[PDB]
This record gives structure tokens, sequence and C-alpha cells, in this order.
């Protein structure tokens, strides 16, 4: 059960700056990126936790940067179910 | 039409992060099945989970509070005898 | 039939709306529609005793968990409108 | 040229009110009804011009009953190039 | 990557009803042709029409007149010598 | 290849921002992404210098005609990126 990290935007730009920043910042798997409608974007990003912890808050940083950052959260071990809605 | 003559939660956010912590948390907390998630368009997200009634209740109990701390929580619903007519729009 | 309809914004109140109509009277849930923003319509169909029971018991139910936008029974629809309505 | 008429509502509901209420009062056919997204929806009748305006009245007024009236209109003489966004 | 070595006019409403209105009264402006219509979401709507730069421009003069009077009006543009990369997003 | 991209409020700012992208600098446009709530993105890939050229002649564009929410550049987007983005 790798950690779990979520950067949540409204706009598209600001999760692909978020999406670059993380793997830029530390050995983290690129899950995908959905989009929820009214502009919401979310990317995700599995790792260790102490690699997806340093992702998230480089992404965090440069979405803010560029465009309208929403939620920020790092889930360090997540239960098995919640695999069925990534 | 009942289903015996399982409970039914449900925590809607604003944004895919909620829900995803919302998910997390009711496993979590309780015996309860991840159903999945919908969305609806305008940003709103709901997971639903099914279970007995007091597993349900403890599980949208955490995940509601969960929710609330990292996103926009909506709405919060446990539906304990679900027709199985509501099963065409889960 | 008769057609009843509860529009909300949000799923949560819609899925409640449509346990509250199917609980309180013999009306058949066609299913319900997303129409962007939010907004989600959960339609029933029936004789008009029961689809005005339905929805009425629907409406109240989807305003104590969500946010109900409209709620409307047509007794007898015209046959034109059953070409823009989903169907079971 | 058939009259066009178009009333848009925010919510589905008050569309098919608006239907029901368009061909209840006149002899016009339902083209359809389209959703653009931001709740908005927009049934949409064609007749003799005459029949459009009395029909979009009903529809206009009847939805506004019950649910939310953004539009209302009618175009007596449409060009033919509109067909093909219809 | 320009066509020759035609001029295209837009309209944006919020709502359907705007874009329907702008698009007839566009092409009964000039002769210009109606390319079609996009859905972005969030209620926005375009309609594009195509021809010589003097007719897409008395065109949208005329849509953009027209939609302000039954809808809302968001955005108004010509772009006289489009390049043809920009047909991969029309 | 360097990333650029422009991000706007309605369809007719991102026409527009790819338009006076292309015309200003030797760039490939890649495509355009709807994600909901009216939010759209123009993508060009190309050298560095190019993509810079171009997004700040789209941004300004944009601007003129419509809503610039915003205006990135990515001069060396990590190979995973590339698997979330639109194609050519």
């Amino acid at each position: 059960s790798e950690a779990l990290g979520m950067i949540e935007t409204k706009g598209l730009v600001g999760s692909i700056e978020a999406a670059d920043a993380m793997v830029d910042a530390a050995n983290v798997t690129l899950i995908g990126k959905e989009h929820v409608g009214g502009g919401l974007v979310t990317v995700l990003v599995r790792g260790d936790v102490g690699a997806v912890k340093a992702a998230t808050d480089a992404g965090a940083a440069a979405a803010q940067r560029v465009g309208e950052l929403v939620s920020v959260h790092v889930i360090p071990r997540p239960h098995i179910e919640v695999e069925t809605i990534l």
C-alpha cells in the first residue's frame, strides 16, 4: 500500500505544472489526472511516504504560482478498497 | 421494493480530493464496501458505501469529518434500507 | 401516465429523493439525468395520485440532505414530450 | 422556412415543463432539447409564426413557475444555414 | 501556415439561445458560411463563420448586437487570416 | 521539446491564443482541452525560445478578446508528464 498524493486545481495548467513539479521533486509514479467538471482537475501520484510528501509539497507550490490551487493532500497508507475509485 | 423482507452511505464533495479522503476514511472506520464514485458535473463528486446500518453510520461520520478537513463537503447521508429501484441511479 | 420530477443541486439529494419517492407510492423510477453545473433530475412515472404523493415525499426528503431546485408533476404529458424524456 | 421558438432554462425540469406547455398551446413540432453545460438546457420548436409565438409565450410562463427561466426567443423566418446547428 | 500566400468570425455566449440568434443574424447580414457551434462546458457556446474579411466583420457586428438582445454575450472576434493549424481546434 | 500552455475561460480566447501562438513562432499546436466550467487550454510544443515567444504573444492576444486564466512554459517537461498531455 504505497502512499497517495493529490493536488486539485481550478484549471488544467496548474495541474500539468503540479505533475511536472511532483515527478521533478521525488521518485513518484504519476497515476493520472481526473477532470470532475466545474473546471476542477486533480493529479495523483503514488510512492513511498517520504517521496509523496516531498512531491506534493513541490506540486502545490508550483501549481499556486501558475494557476488556482484548490486542495493538496497525502494519504500515507491508503486502504486497498480506495484503489477501486482511483 | 426492499432487498430483504444493505444500508447505503454517501458523501458528496466539491472536488475529487475531498471524496478520495472521504472514501479512505469510510473504509478505514468500519466494515463497509466502497461501491464507487459518481461525477455529476459542476465539480460535484459522490462516493458511496454499503454495509450494515451501524457500520455505514460510523463510516459516513468518519468520512464527513475527513472530507471537511481537506476539501469542500456538500452532503452526507445514510439510507438504512434502500429500495432496489434506487440501484438503477447509483 | 403522469410524470413526476425532482431536480437537485448534487447527486445525494437526488438519490434520497428517488428512495423517498418509491417508498411513498407505487411509481416507476425512470432514471436520472445530469445537465451540468451540478444539477441532477430524477423522474418517475405512474398514476397521477401516486406521482403526486411520491414527488411531495421526494421533495421534502431531498431538501433535508441537499439542495432542492425544482419539483413538478405533469398529470397527462403530451405524447411529443416523451421524445425528450429518458425511458426505462 | 418555418419559425423557430426557443426557451432556455437553468435546470431540466423547467425545460420539460416548457416543452409540454408549448405543444399544449399550439401545433408546433418539438425539435429537441440541448444541454450546454453549467445547468443550462434549451428546448426548441418549429411551426408557423403564429403557433410558435403562442407556444413560446406559454412555455416561458410555464417554465418560470417551476424553475429558472433564462431566455425566450422566436425567430420568425430563420435562415436555412441555421438548420446546420439545430 | 496561412491558407493563401478565409476570415473567421466567432461569437461566444452563455447559453445556446444567444448563439442561435447570433448565427441567424450573422448569415442574414452578409455572405458568410456557418461552420458550426462548439460547447465547452459551463454554459459557454461559440458559433463560427467563414468568408471574406469585410463580410465576416459585418456578420460578427450584427451577430454580437443580436446575441446581446436575447442572451448573454461573452466574446466577439474576427481573425482576418487564420493559420491552417487553428482548424485542428475548430 | 518545451511545452507552452494558455488557459482561458471561453473558447474564443483560446482560438485567438492558438492563432497568435502559431503566428509568432514555429511551434506545433498540439490541440485543446476542455475541463468543464468554461475552461479551455491550448497547448503548443517546440524549442524553448519559440515556445516562450509564442506563449507571450498568445497570452496578450487572448486577454484582448476573452478571459485569460493561466499562461505557462515548461522548458524541459519530464517524460512522465507526456502521459497526461494530449498528443498530435
